[PDB]
């Protein structure tokens, strides 16, 4: 009779910390979002470096400049 | 009498499971975000690999 | 009563569905491993780049 | 009530097992956020060093030696004679 109710509260309790463990992982996305925001700046600085290298490469006078189309 | 309290606790169980469902769906969404960051960072890596070469010739 | 236990047969069926779905959520392990590998690679390759940058020669 | 008894048996023991797998799953995924914040720090270091190399690259010297010794043009032609299609900037 009452034993089943006892184990029932036991289940409620178990699930209650299921929430906690999950609450933690949901809160783990904080970096994921920031790292995306800052990776945007990493991307633009990378692109600038790549463009500078392309420009210096084509600045050599041995091989003349050929524009696509 | 007890069956009424049991009804309430089991209904609360259902609600708790719905909460877990939503939270873990948000976890799947975070996973979609991390996969986007995956492909984009791979593109960044490939670009950096492409530039290391000119480093010497120039 | 009986109605409640039928509601729990439905609800824990939803529970088996929940665990089935989070089985897919488990997949990001090797995923984060891969992303760690790529960025570490990025770090190593930019190491070479900064290494060759500091030099006495002037670019021609 | 015995029928209800084994019905309970099935409904409870089962969900208990499922929750056991569930707690094993979260136990396995708890390290993902930690390794993520590591990747965060290293990524910040990468951003810092990429920024400083951009800083050094903002100031570079490009020098053309020319023909100082006056060596003949005959061997001096070390250049490709054809237009080469290399994409620069946009493309």
């Amino acid at each position: 009779a009452n034993e089943i109710m006892d184990l029932l509260r036991g289940m409620d309790a178990r699930l209650q910390h299921l929430e906690q463990k999950v609450d933690k992982v949901l809160a783990q996305g904080s970096m994921v979002t920031q790292i995306k925001n800052e990776l945007s700046t990493v991307k633009t600085t990378l692109a600038t470096i790549e463009g500078m290298m392309a420009t210096v490469k084509i600045m050599d006078p041995g091989n003349p400049t050929g524009v696509p189309v």
